[PDB]
């Protein structure tokens, strides 16, 4: 009952996501290598991969991908990991995402494309990357 460690925080955060979000080097493989639900989501509908994107933890984004992470996963706001990458400006990580064929055409709840949020949030290099 050690898989019961898909234990969450009050807000749905799990160990993997912490690891992603906090970019803690080993626990990602530990958690993934221990068969941690790689598509677990916090109350907001965010996966490790999202969270890794948001913070641009390329490494994490890398491995999570390498191990079955739903790359086109949408959160409550329908924002995929790629999307947040832009919005926040995870250049390196958006590369990673597209390099894996992430659908740059999926839009959030306001029909905004990952390009619209990079453009808007003036993350120019992501704008062109998306192009």
């Amino acid at each position: 009952r050690a898989t019961d460690l898909d234990a969450r925080m009050h807000d749905g955060t799990t160990p993997l996501i912490l690891a992603a979000r906090l970019a803690l080097e080993g626990m990602l493989e530990d958690l993934i290598n221990s068969h941690a639900d790689v598509n677990a989501v916090d109350d907001l509908g965010k996966s490790a991969l999202h969270w890794a994107a948001a913070v641009n933890n390329v490494d994490a984004a890398v491995v999570l991908l390498k191990n079955g992470a739903n790359k086109d996963m949408q959160n409550n706001k329908e924002e995929t990991p790629l999307f947040l990458a832009a919005r926040e400006g995870s250049y390196e990580t958006a590369k990673v995402l597209l390099d894996h064929f992430a659908n740059r055409d999926i839009t959030d709840h306001m029909d905004r494309l990952p390009r619209d949020i990079a453009q808007e949030r003036m993350h120019h290099d992501i704008v062109r990357l998306l192009d």
